[PDB]
């Protein structure tokens, strides 16, 4: 019932290897995620229990190494299922875009930011249920209920909110909100919208002077891009929230069998 072979890698991680691993046994299948920042990763991986969050499982010291035991995905990345230039059908699209909101909501209600959300660590299982995944930049906003600013720098540039650029300090559940907007962006385009939110980028002060007969916009349809309207807004403070993101006219579409 123990002892598990490594069957192959399935990718090159920044940092280590990830490896399949089966059961001698049972043949049940682990992804471990070899490591030679780390602790709080586990901390916070042993926090987390949810269906659209990639499974904890547990964690081997072995000398210097850290072997990280984590729910297999076997659809790969999301990424990989975004044709360039294309995007994928609008219902599957929004099936995953619901699944996200729901590892998002369930994250931001026990106070964790994930921080770090792009195609690239959302994963998929073997019926292309969306799982979040990489805790590796993800901290802590909310403890005993109180709320505390970030003012780290982090994230991937294409997707990181405008704020986090610009403010000395910032919340937590906006950034990620946006995040997710330019997920979507991505899925109905093909196409990730401006190398960074900035003022110094042209792509960025197109969006924010209205013009949509342009790409990656003009791809898109009217009732999710509205929806795109209300979660890509500078000012965070104003920005669409997810309690309301789920009373979008879009969001609610009746799209997939
Ligand atoms: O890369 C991470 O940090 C965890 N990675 C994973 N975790 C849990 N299950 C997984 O299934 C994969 C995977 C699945 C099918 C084909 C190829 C890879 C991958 C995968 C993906 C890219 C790079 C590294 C691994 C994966």
């Amino acid at each position: 019932v123990e002892d598990w072979d490594l069957v192959q890698t399935l990718g090159e991680g920044a940092y280590g290897e990830v490896q399949l691993a089966v059961n001698r046994v049972t043949e049940e299948a682990v992804a471990v995620k070899i490591v030679d920042n780390i602790k709080k990763e586990i901390c916070i991986n042993k926090m987390l229990n949810h269906e659209n969050v990639v499974k904890f499982y547990g964690h081997r010291r072995e000398g210097n190494i850290q072997y990280l035991f984590l729910e297999y995905c076997s659809g790969g990345e999301l990424f990989d299922r975004i044709e360039p230039d294309i995007g994928m059908p609008e219902p599957d699209a929004q099936r995953f875009f619901h699944q996200l909101m729901a590892g998002v909501v369930y994250l931001h209600g026990i106070g964790i930011t994930h921080r770090d959300i792009k195609p690239e660590n959302l994963l998929l299982d073997e019926r292309d249920n969306l799982k979040i995944s990489d805790f590796g930049l993800a901290t802590v906003f909310r403890y005993n209920n109180r709320e505390r600013l970030l003012n780290k720098m982090c994230g991937t540039l294409p997707y990181v909110a405008p704020e986090l650029l610009k403010r000395r300090e910032f919340h937590a559940e906006p950034v990620d909100v946006w995040s997710c907007g330019i997920v979507l962006t991505a899925m109905l385009a093909g196409e990730l919208p401006w190398d960074q939110p900035s003022d110094s980028c042209q792509e960025y002060s197109d969006w924010k002077e209205k013009k949509t007969y342009l790409n990656p916009w003009k791809k898109i349809d009217s009732a999710p891009l509205a929806l795109l309207h209300k979660i890509l807004v500078e000012n965070p403070s104003a920005r669409i929230t997810i309690p309301d993101i789920k009373k979008d006219r879009w969001y609610n579409k009746p799209l997939k069998k």
